[PDB]
């Protein structure tokens, strides 16, 4: 599973990409929406979208995106006010999970959405 990470702190980017990579997959970082923009293509399973971000945030980066890609997104981001995760489920978001964030439950979270994308590739297979 190929995960795109979009985050413009490079010290969490990094962290996070050590952390998925050791729990089995392909991560790819983007610091900005305009280079998440770029890197999104069929080959990108799930999104990890921060919202407070320059060029580019990621509430404008998920309306773009969701023109034409329906790729699994989870906001993950400072921004978790009650207000604040409506709005990014209600623009497309699959999930949202607020800064600071347990590393245990992200991963149950990449790991549930890809659960459901994996019982939707076997229906549309067969
Ligand atoms: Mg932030």
């Amino acid at each position: 599973n190929k995960i795109l990470l979009v985050d413009d702190d490079r010290e969490l980017t990094s962290l996070l990409k050590e952390l998925l990579e050791m729990e089995g997959f392909n991560v790819i970082v983007a610091h900005d929406g305009e280079q998440a923009l770029d890197l999104l293509d069929d080959s990108i399973d799930l999104l990890l979208l921060d919202v407070m971000m320059p060029k580019k945030n990621g509430i404008d980066t998920l309306k773009a995106l969701r023109q034409t890609h329906q790729t699994p997104v989870i906001m993950l981001t400072a921004r978790g006010s009650e207000l604040d995760r409506v709005l990014g489920l209600e623009l497309g978001a699959d999930d949202y999970l607020p800064k600071p964030f347990n590393d245990r439950e992200l991963v149950a979270r990449i790991r549930a959405i890809l659960r459901r994308s994996h019982w939707s590739e076997q229906k549309l297979a067969a």
